[PDB]
Parts: C-alpha cells; structure tokens; sequence
C-alpha cells in the first residue's frame, strides 16, 4: 500500500541487504530483486520467492530514505 | 478501521514507545514511525517493516486516549 | 453477523473476559472497544489484539447471545 | 460455503457434541450454539466463540447425514 | 483460479482415494475426500471430519492420479 | 505478476526445487502445474501444496527471473 511499496521498492532500488525474518523464525538474508502483491524475489546465488504471508519483518541493513 | 487506525495514528503523532508481540512469541520495542493497510513502521535501535498478519499484539508503554 | 454483537455484549456489560491467542498465550481483561480487526484490552495491561491472532473469547461468565 | 454451513447447521441443529481441535493442538469440546462467517459459539460451561481462522477440523462424537 | 485445485480434489473424491491430509501442525489425517466446497473438505473414515483447508498444507494420495 | 511467470519458468524448465513450509518442512521435487491458490509438487510420490502453507521457493539452480 501506500508504505509497504515504497519502503520495498526502495530498498529494490537502492540494493540495500535485507533480512527478512519468516514467522517460523527462519532468518533469510540478500537484495530484493522484486515484488508483486503477494511475493518478494530475494536474490544472491540462486534467488528465492519469499511469500509475504509467511513474513514477520523486513529488516534493512543501513537506514533508508 | 474505525479503531486500529485511530490507535496506531495516534501512537505514531505522540511517539508512544510501544511492544509489539509477534504471533511467535518474539517481542519488538520501539516508537511507530508509519502505518498503512498492511504494514506497520517500526524505528529506534532497529529501525523495520512489520506485516500487521504476524502481529499479534501492540502493548503501548502507557494507555492511548483517542 | 454473531461476532459483533456477542462482543458489543462483552464491552457494554464489562463482563471480564481471556482471550486465548494462536500461540497459546492468554490474555485477561474486560473489551473497552473493537472494529473489524482489533480489539482493545484494558485492565492490568491496555493492548490492541488483531483478532486473526486470536483463538478463543472466553467470559467469565455466561452472556446473553445473539 | 455449500458444505460448510450445512454441516455445521446439521451438528447445531442435531445437538452433537463435537470436538473443535486449533491449529495449534488444543482441543474444544461441547455444542455448536451457533455460527457466522467467521466465527462459531461452542456451549460447555460457558459458551466460547472460536474464530474459525484458528481452527483446524470439527470432529463429530458420532457420523451424520 | 480452482482450476487445478477442483478437478484434483474432484477426481479424489470420485475415484475414493486413499489420502493423507498433512495440516500445518504437522498432524498427518487419513481417509479419503468425500466432498467439499471453497473453504472445507469432508474426509472419512471412522467419522466424518470437518477440514478446514486454511489449516492444511498438504494432500498427498496413496497412489498416483490422473 | 511475478508469481505466475516466475511458478510457469520452473515448472516449463522442469527445474528441481525446494519448497519450505511455514512450519519450516523441506519439500523437493518439481513444479508440475498450479492455479490461483495451489501448487502441484511431483517427485517420489505427488502431492497438491496450499500457497498458503507456503514459506518460500527455492530453485536448485538459478533460473531466468520475470
């Protein structure tokens, strides 16, 4: 919406390393690559997509904006 | 929203230090910087985007007056 | 609907209620409000609840349902 | 909601305790008093409403039709 | 949409396979499918169960289906 | 969308994929179809997966992205 967007795209476009933690507790780490309505593409060596459902927090490496 | 909103808007324009427990059981601290439908703003000693579905409660330092 | 007027019930009354979330943990204290989403707790610790974090309402006492 | 509501209207209508088992392990036990579209009221003690987004089966005490 | 969903189910139910429904506890149910519409299936065994499908994560049949 | 394409690529391409639950279950296997709300996983035994029940998607090699 009016913050989740700007705040992903962002650090989409700035490249900024990301932790996102998963509700299990799972740490996942990387860049945001992109994002649609319900994913989140976290690149590195081999990308991944990251279903927002199962997200808890997104957690930049360095302050933005 | 006739609640949540006024309550997390007015958390958020009085810097209300708030607690904020997560449906796993990990509690986060911190003051509201902004909201929308989804997410939630958090920043102080670490600055993040919480998505409101992992939430499972917000526990304000001190009670909100709407 | 059930939900809202079996919880307008609960706030207007004040009848003391636990809410039991998904994880387990147990909330006490008498509604002071709610909308779609949340509800607001108040007694020993005012907090908003998202009710898709909670399991069970519990009074605790039997309530005129809707 | 073709099967949903009329399940759960025949246990409530019939009277059938039933045992609501959560997503989380913990097991209910009593009588549909009633329900809507997100939430069901189960009489033991004191009735309880249980948001159906937290529950994981309905098993019935015995079959029905 | 259902379009895979459906028919899957569908063919389930109408062929009686055995399947085991994982939920996201980790509780592994057994029976087969004997109906089911947008946001519950029926399975059968010793009784028939209500499921609700947001609780599932998986059904895996006891033998290949096309 | 970048579901849609980015599901199609891996079950096109047949590529070997990892799907972790969110109760942190490894899966493995391959995409062979999915719709709106399901995914269909094929390897030593079929199964149809709720997105839902869906953490993240995990391909064993890296694959052309949307």
């Amino acid at each position: 919406h009016s913050l989740q967007d700007p705040y992903l795209n962002t650090l989409r476009k700035e490249r900024v390393p990301v932790s996102i933690y998963l509700v299990n507790g799972i740490k996942l780490q990387g860049q945001i690559e992109s994002f649609d309505q319900f994913v989140i593409l976290l690149k590195n060596t081999v990308s991944q997509m990251v279903y927002k459902h199962a997200i808890s927090t997104v957690v930049p490496s360095r302050p933005v904006r």
